[PDB]
């Protein structure tokens, strides 16, 4: 039986190395990652990995690894697949564990933008999560801490870490991670898996994919939003990504939106994240 060597990054940018069978599906390699991280609560997470176009794309459980990567290496990465809405209702604090390292990327990488104050509150949670109790000796008027913490650091920003950190004197990890869970859940982008798109007219926009439904950034006026309820076909064609969204009450049919994406393959993964968002997310 020959078995093929996966490299797999987790979320605190530590490298899991293991071995399957050439032909193993990818639930193979997920059952082994899970075990690795203790976790139980699996139906979040995934595996992504980087396609011939470098593109993001999720390991699909149920189908040959090797027809996914296909000429590409055996690399991937663990991430959050399907953001809880309501972090607190998760059955582990372990998995709240693994959310919260999702989301500091989300935020450092700035796929989760978030205000000065909400950084540094997120931040402090994480200090207090990480190294407990606010400590002066490891911290003069001077101090950066090694965590990332935004996109962009600024002194100010270290500071006001450190100012919140002195509050949560007392509060324990898995106490400090659902305050951060709290507060990051609220934020706009929580969850939103966002993907370049033209519209019937050419005009460049934004589609997000996320629990609530799929939303339609066009610019800062009018953000289109249609809940998942309202949406009752998703399809695609060649480069052409199009929903089918419900009859509004009196309303004789069905109407349809049309986007045009980059390439095949990018229509392709967008119709995938949707289905697979419509179905979880009608279950919660
Ligand atoms: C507040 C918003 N930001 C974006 C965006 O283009 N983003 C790219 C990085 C994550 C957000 C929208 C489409 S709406």
């Amino acid at each position: 039986p020959k078995s093929m060597q996966c490299k797999v990054i987790l979320l605190d940018g530590s490298e899991y190395t293991c071995d399957v069978e050439k032909r193993s599906r990818g639930q193979v390699l997920f059952d082994k990652v899970c075990e690795h991280l203790n976790l139980l609560e699996k139906d979040y997470f995934g595996l992504t990995y980087r396609d011939a176009e470098n593109q993001k794309n999720w390991l699909d459980p149920a189908k040959e690894i090797k027809k996914q990567v296909r000429s590409g290496a055996w690399h991937f990465s663990f991430n959050v697949k399907f953001y809880p809405p309501d972090p607190a209702q998760l059955s582990e604090d372990i998995t709240r564990y693994y959310l919260c390292l999702q989301l500091r990327d989300d935020i450092v990488s700035g796929r989760l933008p978030c205000s000065f104050v909400t950084l540094a509150l997120l931040g402090s949670y994480t200090v207090q999560s990480e190294l407990g109790d606010y400590d002066p000796d490891e911290c003069g008027s001077d101090y950066i801490s090694e965590f990332r913490f935004a996109p962009n650091h600024t002194k100010e920003l270290e500071d006001k870490v450190i100012e919140l950190h002195k509050s949560h004197r007392g509060m324990t990890p898995a106490e400090a991670e659902m305050h951060f869970l709290e507060n990051a859940k609220k934020l706009s982008m929580y969850g939103v898996d966002l993907h370049h798109a033209k519209d019937s007219e050419g005009v460049e926009i934004m589609l997000g994919v996320c629990a609530s439904g799929l939303l339609i950034y066009r610019d800062r006026l009018r953000i289109n939003r249609f809940a998942w309820p309202k949406v009752l076909k998703i399809s695609y064609k060649r480069n052409n990504f199009y929903i089918k969204i419900r009859p509004g009450e009196f309303e004789q049919f069905e109407s349809t939106i049309g986007f045009k994406l980059p390439n095949h393959r990018a229509a392709k993964r967008l119709w995938k994240v949707c289905v697979e968002h419509h179905t979880f997310f009608r279950l919660l």
